Formats: structure tokens, C-alpha cells, sequence
DNA sequence: AGGGTGGGGGGTGGGTTTGTTTTTT
DNA sequence: GGGTGGGTAGGGTGGG
């Protein structure tokens, strides 16, 4: 027989032999004989103040502290524009400030504008409102102005800032304001043409924030409703002109910056003075990216590596004239598909014996590059030593390594940081001099055919490339170090792809609506880059299955909450059935950690009793999402102990106290906008009247099945075949893997076969970062269009003609008609919020869906 | 994303993970 | 080579 033939065969065996076995796994659908009977009968019923800022300053200007402060503020560059800056500003309604690294336009610019409206007497009548990307930004930059002053931050001062439930808010005549790009997005929705504003200020728009877009956009539509509104942008040179053009052309400025001498070296000025030689073996290369990634550039890509090849003979030709031979086979056979360890690890060796005392800080892609090399340094004997100290640096770490980078260090310690790409936004070591820059980021895009959200590892851009320079020669002159040839250097891209062309546009389009701005489809298309048609359709006709869209894009009352609510639109569903169900304090702590961050924290050294404790929390739920409200339960019963108690507490199951505490603020914000709407009666999230159905976790997880219902996978089990193993199974993605951080990830001994999952990514295979079960009602009800069907097993009833259950006629018929009443009850309800009385006999469809959900199931099968 | 108790027919078949960032009154 | 490793994540120009 041919080989072909007899495996072709073979499969076919085997594939018949599966699919007789799932058809007699399926989980059987009843409930009662007495329940049966209660379910048909319910059925068969269906002036002198702008003058007083003058005399203030002037006074001001005689106090010790303001004298000593000023006389620092005359060392920065932007001082000696003050004329121009001010005078620009005062003439063209539209400027463009770009500066390089060093000045302090950001903090000096604001201060430019109020001095003089108050000097010219009128300096009652401006206020000047300021954006910042982060909101530890907002917090440094407002204090650093404040102490400029010599005044306080807030308390009715003339500077202040507002984030997310933090706001020291300052005066209302002159005065600053530094929010966050989101701030200013919701205060769109009261006032939409931002009135009392005098001058709006955007900064560090170079970076092209999701949020960030959209407030650019709706300001240059605003300009003409309010001509006597000015707005300023700061860019960082660069591509500075292509706002400029954006604008209208408007007025530029080129303030110069201030640095301290740094010295760039490229893989050939590094090979060839330290002289080092690639380990022997090393060069077995693995499968060539055989993977096809489908992003968004695609044929971007394959374009600039042909030229690359092109160019390759004739560059290596040059190198030769130049440097030595050993050097030119070594950076000619050099994988360019991952990071050379082992060069980071000799050029650190290098550093420490010749260079003279200072800080090294490392940027590596992710954590496995960190956990790598950090193996390679603590396995030699000198970095073991009291003298060498080294700090990793991830977002996973344990606060950020508390405070230790800070604190600066004797001469000889010389502390070593080995972080990702949060060193470069922000983290203000302000002691490094030699850093040494891993030519290697990871991004994440998204597929508009695929409809998955893949992450994988890309070169570094000419922006994230001086970015990363510039921490450098700040204090004092260093050496900046680049790990790739002059080649890559000449080819590498311009700009990282802006954040409105990836993600999905699902929050967007909802914002467009409750803004009034426009039609969802032509207020995307004056976005500077607009998204493509393609991603634009997609996501309105996702939009339109959830029933947040009307037929013609009309905000149908359900979709109203959902803008309204800063939570995405799955997510919002679930608050909203959280308070119907009165099962609200468990659904809002899962709502806020699905919304932001998990307060689980992963050391270096310990990662598998991190995973240990993690499942612990998790007892016999077999669920992802319940660790998290278990993990709040027991940091809430600690703290009540004492401070002391809490810290242990954290300690042990290495939680993030920081974290926790955020998610108790978020808490409270959202209960205060359910109120407002009338679904709940008070706000206080954990009201005992609001909190009847608390303490049951079979009704929480039918709640979390109402709002992520289309995420459902399948846990077909494979008997027998040596250890027990688990396949699981999606519609539209065919075989993917649960992640090793899930709990889920060893169990074997599911109840039910069914899952439900958040986030989804194709990294390496595809995964699903959190995954719980859900009885056969919690999909029955909640879920899709209800199907009778026969297929010579039974009166076998389908959800979404895939989701497949056993049932006898007579009681899939009970079923079905049931969902038809609850669907109207549940948009009845919607439509018009009450709280629901839980003492009378108008619509007891939930009273009897509760029964059933709390009672019966445990199939085991 | 299968085992090493198949076999080393090939590695151009595959053999566990983990950029950061944001939201009125 | 095996077939309970998979052909809904390999291939037959790898073998039976």
C-alpha cells in the first residue's frame, strides 16, 4: 500500500472514532418534574480681582525663595525665546513648538503665556488648560511648577492638577490645569465647544496616543466655532512639519535643546574594541518566521528588506577597506532574528575593568531576554560580589522594585538595570552614563481579517532610538551603545505606527455618537493616517450584533449606558446586568480588573511559587476571573486587622498594594454613575440590599456569560493517551491553548466542557490569558438564537448551532420559550432603570431564572 | 504544537509563557 | 516507526 494511502486512512479511523465519542459526552439539559410545572403555569400568565493678580506678583517677587528659584529658571534654553514664544502665540491662533531633549518647554511655555496676560493687566480672563499622556506625568510636572512659584500645588493656588479620581483643583481666574488627554475628552459631553478656556496646550504629541487623535481632531473642527480660542502643540523635531501641515501651515519653532556630549557606537566600533569572538555552535539558526504575519504594513516590510539584501554584498565589500577581517565575519554571520546575549554580557564584562565609575542600563524586548541575561551575569563569579547590584526592570516586577534605582550609590557599587521599554517613557534614573541599546521592541497590531490581536518583536524605530539616547548625557557625559549595523541604522523606520491604525475601533465609534461629532464613518477619515475602510465596517458591524447600534447608527437606548461607561463595551454589559441581578459588589471588582491590570505580581527569582499561591486563591471555582474577587476578599478582611496585617497580607500571595488600592477607587466610581441612571438606590457598592444574590458563585458567572458571550471555546477531552490532556477549541480560530499565567492551565477535571475567555493574542500560537467554566443555563439563556433540532441522539437544542446540549422535546420547548419573555423583560428594563422589587408578582421571569441557576445543574459531565 | 520506549526522513513540520498606557460634574 | 502523535496546528518529493 502507499505510504500516503495508509496515513490518509488512518485519520479517518481515528476521526470517526472522535466524533462518535464527543456526541455521547454532551451534557444533558432538565431540571424537575414539580419545577416543570411551577415554569407552565408562570408561562400561560407571560472687577478688582484681575487688578489684585498684579499686586500679588509684584509682592511675590521679593520673597527669598522665589529669587533663589528664578535664578535656575534662567539657565534653561526656552528662557531666552520668551519674547518670541509669547509674542507668536498672542498673533496666530494656531503655533508649533518642537524642541529637543534638555528644555523645559513643558514646564516653561505655560508659565510664558499667564505671565504675560497677568503683566499686561487682563490676566484675569485666560486659563490655561494643559494635556499630559500620563498621569504620573501630570502629578511631577504640576509640583515641579508649582515649587517654581514658590507656591503650593492646588488649594486654590494658580496651578494645580486633575486625573482619574485625583484633582487638586486651583483657581478658576488665570491659574494652570494639567489633565490627562482623557480629561478633556469627557468634558466634551457637557460643554461641547470648551468654553471658559482660554488657551488649550498639547504636549508630547509626538508619540500618537490613541486619545490624543481624537482631541486633535475634534480641537481643529472646534477652531471655528470659537476664533478666539488658541491652541499650541509640542512636538519633538523630528517630523515636526507634518502637523504643521495638518494645521494650515502654521507658524514653527525650533527651540534648541540642552545635552551633555554623548559618543554613539554601532556592532562594528563594538566588535572591534573589544574584541570579541562568537562562542562555536552558536550559529545553528531555527525555523525561518514561519509563522506569515498578516500586519498592517505586510508589504512595507517585505520592501525594505529587499533593498537590504541588495545593498548587503556591496556594504560588506566597504567594511572590509576599513575595519579588520575578524571583525567582518563576525557581524556577517550574525543572527538579525533575536538580541546577541552573549555580546551584551562581554560588552558589560568590558565596561566594568576599562570604564571609569558610572550606571549601565540595558533595554531588552521582554521578560524572556531579561530572565536570560540575567542568568548569564549572576553565573560568573565577579557579578556576585557585594560591589555589582543588579535591578530588573518590568512591569510584572513588584513595584517597580520599590525605590532601589532611585537611591543613588556609593563609587564602586555601580548598579547595573536591565529593563524593557518602560525605562524610556518615564522612570528618571538620572544616573546612568553608559547605556546600551538592544535594537529589538515588541509591538502589537491587529488583524482586520483574522479579527486577532497579535504581538511580536520588531526593530526599533529613528524615534524610540534617540529617545533612548537621550537618557544618557543628561547630568553627565556618557557613551551610548547600538547593536546593529550601519545598515540597519540608514534603513530603520522613520516613526512607530500610530495607535489609531491598530487596536480595535469598537470604544471609538461609541464615543464618536455620544459626542455628536459625526457619522462614525466621515469622522474617520480627517484623522491624520485614517484607519482603513476595512477595520471602520468591521467594527460597526460587530457594533450592530451586540445591539449597541441602532439599524442606522442610532444609539439605541441600551448603547447609551455603554458610551457612558469608561469600560469597554463588553465589559459595560456585565456592570449593567451585575446591578439587574443584584449581584453587584462580586461583578464590579472582576468589571475593574478586566478593565485595568491585575493585582497579581511576579518576582524574578520566583516564578513557580508565584503560580503556586495564584491557584491556592483560586480553591475548587475552577475560574480565572473568581481569584480576583477572592484575592479583594481577603486583602479587605486583612486590613481590617491593622496596617500591619495588610502588608504581610500582600506580601505572602505577593499581591500589589497599589494596584488593590486602585481597584477600590474604581469601585466606587462606577456605583456612582449606576445611581445616577436609577439602576441602583444608593452609592455604596456593597448596599446589603443591592447584594442579595452575593454569595453565590453560580450566579456571578452566569452574569460574566451575559457580557463576553461570543468569546466561548470548547474543552474537548481526549481519554486515555498516557497523562490526561485538554484540546481547546474556538469557531473562527480553530485549536488554540490556554496561557501558562491561567489557572487553568493544568486542570483535567472540568465539569463542564465550555470555557469563556477576555483577550485572546497570536504571539507564538494562540492563547487565552483567562478562561472559566459555565453550566449548560448560564449559555442557554444568555447566548445566542435558541434551535430545536434531531439528530437520532435525542430532541437535542443548539444555542448557536455549534453549542450542542441533550434535552427531551417537552422541556427544550420550556426553555426555549423562556428566553423569548426574559429577552423583553431584560429591554423593557433597560430602557427604563428601576431597582426591582424583589416582594412582588409583576415580572418574576428573574425570580425563576435565579431558582434554576441556583438550583439543579451539576451535571459532572 | 507527538515522544525519545520511531529515528534521526528534516528542521523549509514541531517540541510551554510575560512591550506600556489612558477615562467630569 | 505508530496509529491512543495528527491529518479541525507536519508531510508524502520521509517510511510502511
Amino acid at each position: 500500500l502507499k505510504g500516503r494511502e495508509i496515513g490518509l486512512w488512518y485519520a479517518k479511523k481515528q476521526g470517526q472514532k472522535n466524533k462518535e465519542a464527543e456526541r455521547q459526552e454532551r451534557a444533558v439539559v432538565h431540571m424537575d418534574e414539580r419545577r416543570e410545572e411551577q415554569i407552565v403555569q408562570l408561562l400561560h400568565s407571560v472687577a478688582t480681582l484681575d487688578q489684585q493678580l498684579l499686586e500679588d506678583l509684584q509682592k511675590k517677587k521679593t520673597d527669598l525663595r522665589y529669587i533663589e528659584m528664578q535664578r535656575f529658571r534662567e539657565k534653561l534654553p526656552s528662557y531666552g525665546m520668551q519674547k518670541e514664544l509669547v509674542n507668536m502665540i498672542d498673533n496666530h491662533q494656531v503655533t508649533v513648538i518642537s524642541g529637543e531633549t534638555g528644555c523645559g518647554k513643558t514646564t516653561q511655555v505655560t508659565q510664558f503665556i499667564l505671565d504675560n496676560y497677568i503683566e499686561r493687566g487682563k490676566g484675569s480672563a485666560c486659563r490655561i488648560v494643559c494635556t499630559q499622556p500620563r498621569r504620573i506625568s501630570a502629578i511631577s510636572v504640576a509640583e515641579r511648577v508649582a515649587a517654581e512659584r514658590a507656591e503650593s500645588c492646588g488649594n486654590g493656588n494658580s496651578t494645580g492638577y486633575q486625573i482619574r479620581l485625583q484633582s487638586r483643583l486651583p483657581r478658576k481666574q488665570g491659574s494652570i490645569l494639567y489633565c490627562t488627554t482623557g480629561i478633556i475628552l469627557q468634558w466634551l459631553q457637557s460643554d461641547p465647544h470648551l468654553s471658559s478656556v482660554s488657551h488649550i496646550v498639547l504636549d508630547e504629541i509626538h508619540e500618537r496616543n490613541l486619545q490624543s487623535d481624537v482631541l486633535m481632531t475634534v480641537v481643529k473642527d472646534l477652531l471655528s466655532y470659537r476664533p478666539d480660542l488658541k491652541v499650541v502643540l509640542m512636538s519633538a523635531t523630528l517630523n515636526a512639519e507634518k502637523f504643521s501641515e495638518y494645521f494650515g501651515n502654521c507658524p514653527m519653532i525650533h527651540i534648541p535643546g540642552f545635552t551633555f556630549p554623548v559618543v554613539e557606537y554601532l556592532l562594528e566600533d563594538i566588535i572591534e574594541k573589544i574584541r570579541y569572538v562568537p562562542e562555536q555552535k552558536e550559529h545553528r539558526s531555527q525555523f525561518k518566521k514561519g509563522f506569515m504575519q498578516g500586519h498592517v504594513n505586510r508589504q512595507e516590510k517585505e520592501e525594505k528588506e529587499a533593498i537590504y539584501k541588495e545593498r548587503w554584498p556591496g556594504y560588506l565589500r566597504e567594511l572590509r577597506q576599513r575595519y579588520s577581517a575578524s571583525t567582518v565575519d563576525v557581524v556577517e554571520m550574525m543572527d538579525d532574528e533575536k538580541v546577541d546575549l552573549n555580546l551584551i554580557a562581554a560588552l558589560i564584562r568590558y565596561i566594568v575593568l576599562e570604564e571609569e565609575d558610572g550606571a549601565i542600563l540595558v533595554f531588552l524586548p521582554g521578560w524572556d531576554n531579561i530572565s536570560t541575561l540575567h542568568d548569564l551575569l549572576m553565573s560568573q563569579v565577579m557579578f556576585k560580589s557585594d560591589k555589582f547590584i543588579i535591578i530588573p526592570l518590568h512591569s510584572l516586577m513588584p513595584t517597580v522594585n520599590q525605590t532601589q534605582v532611585f537611591k543613588r550609590t556609593p563609587p564602586g557599587v555601580r548598579k547595573i538595570v536591565i529593563a524593557t521599554n518602560i525605562a524610556e517613557t518615564s522612570i528618571t534614573i538620572d544616573d546612568v552614563v553608559y547605556v546600551i541599546d538592544g535594537g529589538k521592541i515588541k509591538e502589537t497590531h491587529f488583524d482586520t481579517q483574522n479579527n486577532i490581536s497579535t504581538m511580536s518583536a520588531e526593530w526599533v524605530s529613528k524615534a524610540n532610538a534617540k529617545q533612548r539616547k537621550g537618557r544618557a548625557g543628561r547630568v553627565q557625559p556618557g557613551h551610548c551603545y547600538h547593536l546593529y549595523n550601519s545598515l540597519r541604522a540608514s534603513l530603520l523606520d522613520d516613526y512607530q505606527l500610530p495607535e489609531i491604525l491598530r487596536t480595535p475601533l469598537e470604544e471609538l465609534c461609541l464615543q464618536i455618537k455620544i459626542l455628536r461629532l459625526g457619522g462614525i464613518a466621515h469622522f474617520l477619515s480627517r484623522l491624520m493616517d485614517p484607519p482603513s475602510n476595512e477595520a471602520v465596517l468591521l467594527s460597526i458591524k460587530h457594533l450592530m450584533e451586540l445591539n449597541a447600534l441602532d439599524k442606522q447608527e442610532e444609539l439605541t437606548p441600551l448603547g447609551v449606558h455603554l458610551a457612558r461607561l469608561p469600560v469597554e463595551p463588553h465589559i459595560g454589559k456585565m456592570i449593567l446586568f451585575g446591578a439587574l441581578f443584584c449581584c453587584l459588589d462580586p461583578v464590579l471588582t472582576i468589571a475593574a480588573s478586566l478593565s485595568f491590570k491585575d493585582p497579581f505580581v511576579i518576582p524574578l527569582g520566583k516564578e513557580k511559587v508565584a503560580d503556586a499561591r495564584r491557584k491556592e486563591l483560586a480553591k475548587d471555582t475552577k475560574s480565572d476571573h473568581l481569584t480576583v474577587v477572592n484575592a479583594f476578599k481577603g486583602w479587605e478582611k486583612a486590613k481590617q486587622r491593622g496596617f500591619r496585617y495588610e502588608k504581610d497580607y500582600c506580601w505572602e500571595y505577593f499581591l500589589s498594594s497599589n494596584t488593590l488600592q486602585m481597584l477600590h477607587n474604581m469601585k466606587g466610581q462606577f456605583a456612582e454613575h449606576l445611581l445616577g441612571a436609577g439602576f441602583v438606590s444608593s452609592r455604596n457598592p456593597q448596599d446589603p440590599e443591592s447584594n442579595i444574590n452575593s454569595d453565590n458563585e453560580k450566579i456571578i458567572k452566569a452574569v460574566i456569560c451575559a457580557g463576553l458571550y461570543p468569546k466561548v471555546a470548547k474543552i474537548r477531552l481526549n481519554l486515555g493517551k498516557k497523562r490526561k490532556m485538554v484540546k481547546v477549541y474556538t469557531k473562527t480560530d480553530g485549536v488554540v491553548a490556554i496561557h501558562p499565567k491561567s489557572v487553568n492551565v493544568e486542570q483535567t477535571e472540568f465539569n463542564y466542557n465550555w470555557l469563556i475567555y477576555h483577550l485572546k493574542m497570536r504571539t507564538s500560537s494562540i492563547y487565552l490569558y483567562d478562561c472559566t467554566e459555565v453550566s449548560p443555563y448560564c449559555l442557554l439563556f444568555f447566548g445566542g438564537d435558541i434551535s430545536i433540532q434531531k439528530d437520532n441522539d435525542q430532541e437535542t437544542i443548539a444555542v448557536d448551532e455549534w453549542i450542542i446540549f441533550q434535552s427531551p422535546a417537552r422541556i427544550a420547548h420550556l426553555v426555549k420559550e423562556l428566553r423569548k419573555e426574559l429577552d423583553i423583560l431584560l429591554q423593557e428594563k433597560i430602557e427604563s432603570p428601576h431597582p426591582v422589587d424583589w416582594k412582588d408578582t409583576k415580572s418574576r421571569d428573574c425570580a425563576v431564572l435565579s431558582a434554576i441557576i441556583d438550583l439543579i445543574k451539576t451535571q459532572e459531565k
